[PDB]
């Protein structure tokens, strides 16, 4: 699959994170990223998306380490982490035929999984309008753990 890069931008206490909300297939709330170009290294392509998603541009924040990558169904996803972005920041997706609506999400509020439905008998999980987001959700909260304790 084609790899896509984009960010978790956190606000200045660590305790929230910037969500997108998509249309149609994407319609509920992700972390904002895209596909990368041909030729275009990962960071450039994460400040692209990023600027295109959310009006704010990442380029002189972005750590070239400090990323969680995720393979999901064989297509690669690398969110860089750019903590400390002032809550209070104007964001404006340029993209508003794909944006619905951009917001700031407390951490320990999101699920980091989809409830199962065993209670119904019923194989499978429930729809949840974070389902974009949650893989990344355990993987943050511990790297925010081991980075800032
Ligand atoms: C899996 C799939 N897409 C996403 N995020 C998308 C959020 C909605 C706006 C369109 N582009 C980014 N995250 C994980």
């Amino acid at each position: 699959g084609v790899p896509t890069y984009g960010a978790i931008i956190l606000d200045e206490t660590l305790e929230n994170v910037l969500l997108v909300q998509g249309y149609l297939a994407k319609s509920g709330w992700g972390f904002p990223k895209g596909k990368v170009n041909k030729e275009e290294a990962p960071h450039d392509c994460a400040a692209r998306e990023v600027f295109e998603e959310t009006g704010f541009d990442i380029k002189d924040y972005i750590c070239k380490d400090d990323y969680i990558e995720l393979r999901i169904n064989d297509q690669l996803a690398r969110l860089y982490i750019i903590p400390g972005i002032p809550k209070d920041t104007k964001f404006n997706p340029k993209t508003r035929r794909e944006i619905r609506n951009i917001e700031w999400f407390s951490i320990e509020k999101l699920p980091c999984h989809r409830n199962d439905m065993t209670p119904k008998s019923k194989l499978g999980l429930a729809p949840n309008k974070f389902f974009m987001a949650i893989p990344f959700i355990r993987p943050l909260r511990d790297w925010l753990s081991r980075r800032f304790g």
